[PDB]
C-alpha cells in the first residue's frame, strides 16, 4: 500500500528522467546538424512531460500524495558518438520506461486498485506501440548508416 | 565622428560583396548542374542587397554620409572544383559578415550611439541564424559527398 | 539611483509637453488656414500623449515612482509668422525629444539597466525616422513657401 | 566565340553598374528631400539588377562563361546640384545601355548567332520605351524647375 | 528559294524523327522499368510531334508546299545498355535539331525572309532552354550512376 504510492511517485519522476535525455537527444542531434531527427526528440520530450503530468493530475485526484522528485542530468551525451548510439539510448529508455509501468500495474493488481490498473490500461498498450516504433528507427538508421552519407539523406528527407 | 561612419559605409560594401558573391557560387552551381543549390544562393544573393539597402536608408534618415564604393569582383570562383568548396567559402563569407557587425556595433558603443545599436540588434541574431543554417548544410553536403552520386540527391530532392 | 529616475519623470514630462506643443502648432495652422498642416499636428500631439503614456506604463510595472509635473505652456506660438517658422520649432522640439531620450538611456547604461535600455530601443529608432520625416516636410515648406500661394497648394492637396 | 562572350559578359557588367548609378539617385534624392524621385530611382535599380540576372541566367543555359567584374563606384554624385542633373545623368546611362545592347546584337548578328537575338529582341524595345520615358521626365523637370519650389509639387504628388 | 523552301520540309522530317526517337527511349526505359524516365520522354515525343505540327501549320499558311517524308527507324535502341546511353543519344538528338533549326534560319536570312525569321525565333530560345536541361540531367544520371542502385532512387523519386 505504501509500496503503490511509492511507485506512482516513481512513475512521475521517470517520465520527467525521459523527458530530459529526450530533450537531451535533441540537442546532441541538433549540435550535430541532425535537425530533423532532433525535431523527432523534441517532440518526444515535451510528450514526456505530458505523461508525468498526466499521472500527477490522477494522483491528485486520487489523493496520492506527490513528493516531486530530483530530475538527474541526463548523462548519455557524454558519450555518443553517431545517431545510432543516441536511438540504443532512446530505446534503452523506452524499455526501462515500460518496466517501471509493469511494476505500478503489478503494485495495483496486488492491492485490488481497480482504478490505478484501469488508468494505466492506455499506457500500456502506448508503451507496446512506442518501443516498436523506436526499435524500427533504430533498425533503418544502422542499415542506412552502412554507407556514408546516406542516413544523412532519411534525416533531411523524413522526420 | 569619422571611425563610425566610415564602419557604417563598409558595412554596406561589405552587403553588397556578398550578393555578388553568392551570385557567383549560384553560377557556379548552374554551370555544374546544382539547380536546387543554386536557386539557394540566388535567394541569398537577393537577400544580401536587400541588407545593404536597409543600410543605406537607415544612413539617408541618421545623416551617416554614405558614398557607394566600388563592389569587388568574387575571386573564390575560379578555385572552386565541388559543392563543398562552395559551402565552405560562402561560411566563411558570413563569418566575415558577422564580424564586420561586430565591429560596427562596437563602434557605436564607443560613441554611445544607441540608435545605430538598436538598428543592429536584428542583423546580429539573424547573423546567428545565418552561420549555423550554412554551418548545418555544409556538414550535410561533406557527409553526403563521401558516396559517389549521393549529394545529387540532396540537390535535386531538397532545394 | 537619484539620475535615472529623474530622468525618467523628466522623460514623462517632456513628451506631455511636446503633445501640447503639437496642439498649439495646430492652432496656429488652424487660425491661418493651414487645416492640412493642422491635423497631422494634431495627430502627433495625440501620439506624444501615448509616448508619454507608454513611459508611465513602464514606470508603474518596474516600481519607478512618477511625479506628474506641470506642463508648460508651449510659448512658441506668440512668435509665429509662417508655417516655416512653425515647421521649425517641431524640428528642434523633435532634436530635443531625441537628447531627453539619448540622457535618459546614458543613465540607464551606467546603472547597468538592462530593463530601460531594452524598453527604450524602439524610441530610438522612432526618433530617427521622426527627425528625418519633419527636416524633409521643413525642406518642402521652405522650398514651396519660395513662390507666393504654391504652399497653400501642399496643404490642400497632400495633407 | 571570342567577341560575342566578351561582350555578353560586358553587358551583365553595364546593367550592375547602371543598378549602382540608379541606386547613387536614389541616395542623391533621399539626401535631399525628393522621396517621390528616389523611389523611382530605387525601383529602377532592382529593375536593371533582374536585367542583369536574366542576361547571367541566359549565358548559362547557353554556356557563355561568366566572369563577374568589379561593380564600379557610381562618380556623378559628386557633381549633381539638383534634381535635373541627376536625370540627364539618369538618360545617358540609359543611352549608353542601349548603345551596349545594340553592339552586342551587332556581334549576334555577324556570329550568325540567332538565339542570342531573338534574347535581344525584348531589350531593344524596352529601351526604346526606357529612354523615351526618361526623357520625358527630364523635360517635365527641366520644365517645372524654372519656377522656385514648383518641381517640389511633381515629386510630392506624382512619384 | 528552293534550299529555303527544302529546308523548311526537313526541318518537319526531323521533328517527327525526334518524336519516334523519343518514344524509342520511352520504350527502353519501360521495358527496364524506369517508369519515370520513360514517362518524361513519351512528354517529349508528344511535344515533337507538336512542334512538327506547328510547322505544317505555318507552312500551309505561308505558301509553303509540305511534302511529308518517311519517319525513319530509330536505330539507336539497339546500342542502348543503361540510361546514361539513352540520355547521351537525347543529347545529340537535340544537337541535331538546333543545328537543323541554324541551317533554317540561315536559309531564311539569306532570302530576307522576314516573317521566317520571326517564326524560328521562340524556337531558338527554347532549343537553348532544352539542350540546357537535357545537359543536365544527363550530368546527374552519369554521377548517380557511379553508386549501385542509387539511380534508380532519381527515377523513383524524382521523374
Ligand atoms: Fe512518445
Ligand atoms: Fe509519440
Ligand atoms: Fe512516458
Ligand atoms: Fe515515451
Ligand atoms: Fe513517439
Ligand atoms: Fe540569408
Ligand atoms: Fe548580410
Ligand atoms: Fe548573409
Ligand atoms: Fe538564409
Ligand atoms: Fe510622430
Ligand atoms: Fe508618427
Ligand atoms: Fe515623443
Ligand atoms: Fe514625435
Ligand atoms: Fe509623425
Ligand atoms: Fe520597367
Ligand atoms: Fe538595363
Ligand atoms: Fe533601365
Ligand atoms: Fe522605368
Ligand atoms: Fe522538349
Ligand atoms: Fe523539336
Ligand atoms: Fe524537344
Ligand atoms: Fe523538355
Amino acid at each position: 500500500s505504501e509500496e503503490l504510492l511509492d511507485l506512482f511517485n516513481r512513475q512521475v519522476t521517470q517520465e520527467f528522467t525521459a523527458s530530459q535525455v529526450y530533450l537531451s537527444a535533441s540537442i546532441w542531434f541538433d549540435q550535430n546538424d541532425w535537425e530533423g531527427m532532433a525535431a523527432y526528440m523534441l517532440a518526444e520530450s515535451a510528450e514526456e512531460r505530458e505523461h508525468g503530468l498526466g499521472f500527477v493530475d490522477f494522483a491528485n485526484k486520487r489523493n496520492i500524495p506527490i513528493e516531486l522528485q530530483a530530475v538527474p542530468a541526463p548523462v548519455s551525451c557524454a558519450e555518443w558518438s553517431s545517431p545510432e548510439d543516441v536511438w540504443q539510448s532512446i530505446l534503452e529508455l523506452e524499455q526501462a520506461n515500460t518496466r517501471s509501468l509493469l511494476n505500478l500495474a503489478e503494485a495495483a493488481s496486488t492491492c485490488h486498485d481497480f482504478a490505478v490498473m484501469a488508468f494505466l490500461n492506455p499506457f500500456h498498450l502506448q508503451q507496446v506501440n512506442e518501443e516498436d516504433k523506436i526499435g524500427s528507427i533504430l533498425a533503418k538508421v544502422t542499415d542506412e548508416n552502412r554507407t556514408p552519407g546516406l542516413l544523412r539523406s532519411l534525416d533531411v528527407v523524413s522526420f
